[PDB]
């Protein structure tokens, strides 16, 4: 991006970082803008998708510790809670659809 015209959108800052942060295979963030006029200061719906092998059924918390570390403060700035969705290559290969693959075993 040529200098000059730029923005301060969190959604971008988040990904833009992860890109080089881990350099996974998949990346997609779901940001939600203001919907109602009234002031809302209770919760901030936010979700992020990042597929990586590193999440090979290692841990449930370790999935956040790694992410947070990157956007430790970056996110803490305005965002507080986030629903991380770390998946694996396989699981992704057939998240919804599932093929009946049950090969026989050997001695």
């Amino acid at each position: 991006g040529s200098s000059g015209s730029s923005g301060m959108m969190i959604r971008e800052r988040i990904e833009e970082k992860l890109r080089a942060a881990f350099q996974p295979v998949f990346l997609e963030v779901v940001d939600e803008s203001y919907r109602h006029n009234v002031p809302a200061g209770s919760e901030s719906h936010f979700k992020v998708v990042l597929v990586s092998d590193r999440f090979t059924g290692e841990r449930f918390l370790n999935r956040h510790r790694m992410i947070y570390s990157t956007l430790a403060e970056e996110l803490s700035t305005t965002v507080h809670a986030l629903a991380l969705h770390t998946y694996t290559i396989k699981e992704w290969e057939g998240l919804q659809d599932t093929v009946f693959a049950s090969p026989p075993c050997r001695g």
